[PDB]
């Protein structure tokens, strides 16, 4: 494991090189157009990397003008990894071309929707908080008084690849398998051993390791607007196992949640907690705290306006409780406000909480008897017949989610991009046709090595761009496809492919990487565009292991690059002071160009 330097203008100008490569490889390696990459995901890792995010930023900018349209922005959707403690006003302050994390959003979710009560518990931080930061602890504040300043561009996750799945495996082994465990280093035997445990655990009611609430978590993330959700594999699938082999308890409740995101999700938004009194006497936890998140359809802003009855079949509610023993008295209510829009309206549910899971309504009919019309007002009234806690392997407290009847089955809410340059000059501002792009993390670190080729996670991708499509999928984040090496040190151990590798241009090329061979990561890429989805690479320049790709085709594409967009050589960058250097190519890697 060697850092690289990006300090060296040199080193600069090679990774400006590989960027190139990443998102034209189709057209360099197959000499195939339907083969690149639209977007990238940029891990810089370290602050000593800064200048690389305006490298690449330049190159979105000069290669296919993102910052010229909303259009240009969104047909090459680009993200930060977590990088600095503000990413949202760095990447606005820069003048920068990619999407950052809502950090503080997910460590509201995680923290008052997945952790245990405090009686189950680790200590005073890992106790679950109230719903209240859910509204308001966000880069977009969503409260009625907070909603008015300025949006900010994001995405946001419940979990990823490297987020909230190692860490679970890391307890259930120091508790269970090997107690003087480091975490960071297993063996693959280790792991099988975690795995049926976390794989047992996710699927209680009582979870001792594993996230609660996490249909919840992607209730309120996909109704939520100025956001783009990111979807996790591991969430739909088991993080272990074969590809898209074994569903997760979860499928059947996100699926119901993503088709409606597309049918009901538009307009404006309010979010309002309402305290109950509740029984007490039949309640250990004693919160009372019932979340409501309201959609109210194209043309609808607010809660005063009219709207037009071409709309009425739009917007959503969705009401949670994190309290698993939540009782409310005979007289408690909690009114819905669907907005002066929704006056006189029947409402159907959509996901309703029972004592052993969650039941979804694929239709009106479906849930016919359970109609319920809103008053002259817009409100909808629910009591203790409605709202009740329950602990289930769906939900620990309470979740609904309620839309108006008579939607079409094809009804898409969903707004193109517009061909004007955004007037605040940012590359991505929020608005409802940024809303209406979802990416899909579509690997786990710990999927299983293939027992036959059938068995290949690109060939299951070309297999599936329906599935993915139905899902409202605009971008799918492919695993890093970069040839692993083999050794002690997790990245290797599992060979998620890149994050350890030994040839950076080496994209299943010298053999297969874990996912298949170099023909089935270009049919997957070719089978997402032939059904318009967006594909991300995967941008990791901090590190490399220790007559290959690099030799063949590192600095190969920097006088083509400098002739075209010269805007990126002219740039002096903030770290060094320096513009990049391409006077000198890197052919190979040697002790000159690390630390």
């Amino acid at each position: 494991a060697n850092d690289i330097d990006n300090s060296n203008p040199v080193v600069q100008a090679e990774q400006l090189n590989w960027l190139h490569y990443l998102m034209n490889y189709g057209s360099i390696v197959a000499n195939d157009p339907e083969a690149n990459f639209d977007g990238v995901r940029v891990d810089a890792v370290d602050n000593v990397n800064a200048d690389l995010l305006q490298i690449a930023s330049d190159y979105l900018k000069a290669h296919y003008g993102v910052d010229k349209s909303e259009k240009n922005a969104i047909n090459h959707l680009s993200i930060l990894e977590a990088w600095s403690d503000n990413d949202p006003q760095y990447n606005k302050d820069t003048k920068g071309a990619q999407l950052p994390i809502d950090n503080k959003l997910r460590l509201s979710l995680l923290y008052a929707l997945t952790r245990p009560l405090e009686k189950d518990a680790s200590n005073k931080n890992e106790i679950r908080s109230g719903l209240e930061p859910v509204i308001t602890n966000s880069l977009n504040n969503r409260s009625a008084e907070g909603k008015n300043s300025e949006r900010m561009a994001n995405y946001i996750f419940i979990r990823a690849h490297d987020s909230e799945v190692q860490t679970v495996i890391a307890k259930i082994i120091k508790a269970q398998i090997n107690p003087k465990t480091d975490g960071l280093t297993f063996t693959l035997d280790e792991l099988k051993q975690a795995f049926k445990i976390y794989n047992e655990d996710m699927r209680q009611a009582k979870k001792k390791y594993t996230q609660s609430n996490i249909p919840t978590a992607y209730a309120l993330m996909l109704s939520n607007k100025d956001s783009i959700t990111r979807l996790y594999y591991g969430d739909m699938y088991s993080d272990d196992g074969q590809y898209m082999a074994t569903k997760s308890p979860y499928y059947d409740a996100i699926d119901t949640l993503l088709k409606a995101r597309i049918k009901y999700a538009a307009g404006g938004q309010d979010m309002k907690i309402t305290y109950v009194e509740g029984d007490k006497s039949h309640m250990d936890w004693d919160y009372t705290g019932v979340l409501t998140s309201v959609r109210y359809g194209t043309g609808a802003n607010e809660a005063t306006d009219q709207g037009s009855e071409a709309t009425k079949t739009q917007g959503m509610a969705v009401i949670t409780s994190n309290n698993p023993s939540l009782k409310l008295n005979q007289n408690d209510k909690v009114i819905v406000n669907m907005g002066t829009a929704h006056k006189n309206q029947e409402y159907r549910p959509l996901l309703l909480t029972t004592k052993d899971g969650l039941t979804s309504y694929t239709s009106d009919a479906a849930a016919k008897s359970l109609y319920r019309k809103t008053n002259d007002k817009g409100e909808l009234v629910f009591d203790a017949s409605d709202i009740q806690g329950y602990l289930n392997p769906q939900v620990s407290g309470y979740l609904a989610v309620w839309v108006p009847v008579g939607a079409s089955d094809n009804q898409d809410v969903r707004v193109a991009a517009s061909n004007k340059a955004n007037a605040t000059g940012q590359v991505y501002e929020s608005s409802s046709a940024l809303d209406s792009q979802l990416i899909y993390e579509g690997f786990s670190n710990f999927q299983d090595f293939v027992t036959k080729d059938s068995d290949y996670t690109n060939k299951k991708i070309a297999q599936n761009v329906q599935l993915f499509k139905s899902w409202g999928v605009t971008s799918f984040e492919m695993a890093p496809q970069y040839v692993s090496s083999e050794d002690g040190s997790f990245l290797d151990s599992i060979i998620q492919n890149g994050y350890a590798f030994e040839d950076r241009y080496d994209l299943a090329m010298s053999k297969n990487n874990k996912y298949g061979s170099q023909q089935d990561m270009i049919n997957a890429v070719k089978a997402l565009h032939k059904s318009g989805i967006q594909v991300i690479a995967d941008w990791v320049p901090d590190q490399i292991y220790n007559k290959d790709y690099q030799a063949k085709y590192g600095g190969a594409f920097l006088s083509e690059l400098a002739a075209k967009y010269p805007s990126i050589f002219n740039r002096t960058q903030i770290s060094n002071g320096k513009k990049i250097d391409p006077s000198e190519k890197i052919t190979a890697w040697k002790a000159k160009y690390f630390n």
